[PDB]
RNA sequence: GCGGUAAUUCCAGCUCCAAUAGCGUAUAUUAAAGUUGUUGCAGUUAAAAAGCUCGUAGUUGAACUUUGGGCCCGGUUGGCCG
């Protein structure tokens, strides 16, 4: 059974059909199997789209997101070609520890790596993961509000031109800020 | 500052001003005085930047690390519709 297995956990159907995809493609075999076994996701988040579609999240353990680094285009293209009307991408579980209060209070004390912002830096890095960002911007608004701008580059941004604004929601639905891509020209 | 022959200041007389049963004088002090400066001084030339540099105390010193209630308010994007 390489189904439930591959999660590592019991549910659901969103992540057993996510998983019987795997095995499909690991039936490929040869060389996507080779580097497909140890890829295994957690758990998933399906949401809406501005549009119509809607936008798989596929969190990960984040020792395996080197593999998945490398692959990725292959999981969002059959991904995206099976599950249809939706947006593919994968995501890496990594844990926000709390900021140390004289109430709270924590030993083993807290690096900046485990920090809430550069958390949130990595989940955008990994959303466009493909095209090193050129640049962030932030605007403050005068209704007190604030948007991010991400600046990509130009190349091979054609394979996610058309995942902008779930990747838009997905941030704003995880995160609470607002956003936005560009790219120079 | 007045005053050396016809003194608007001296000495008297007259007239008048202020304060008033209190007034003046002298000294010390106070704000005035941002003329001792934390507020708040100054330093080309008026008094004052060490001949210049290092340097201990001293003074100072870049940026960075997630939030409980509810109500109202209005923005700013988003869709859903145009």
């Amino acid at each position: 059974a390489p189904q439930a297995k591959i999660l590592s956990q019991a549910p659901t159907e969103l992540e057993l059909q996510v998983a019987q995809a795997f095995v499909e493609l690991e039936n490929s075999s040869p060389e996507l199997k080779a580097e497909l076994r140890p890829l295994q996701f957690k758990s998933i988040r399906e949401i809406d789209v501005a549009g119509g579609k809607k936008a798989l999240a596929i969190f990960v353990p984040v020792p395996s997101l080197a593999g998945f680094h490398k692959v990725q285009t292959k999981l969002t293209r059959e991904l995206e070609k099976k599950f249809q009307d939706r947006h593919v991408i994968f995501l890496a579980e990594r844990r926000i520890l709390p900021k140390p209060s004289r109430t709270s209070r924590q030993v083993q004390k807290r690096p900046r790596s485990r920090t809430l912002t550069a958390v949130h830096d990595k989940i955008l890095e990994d959303l466009v993961f493909p095209t090193e960002i050129v640049g962030k911007r932030v605007r403050y608004l005068v209704g007190g509000n604030k948007i991010q701008k991400v600046l990509l580059d130009s190349k091979d941004v054609q394979q996610i031109d058309y995942k902008l604004e779930s990747f838009q929601a997905v941030y704003n639905k995880l995160t609470g800020k607002q956003i936005v891509f560009e790219i120079p020209s």
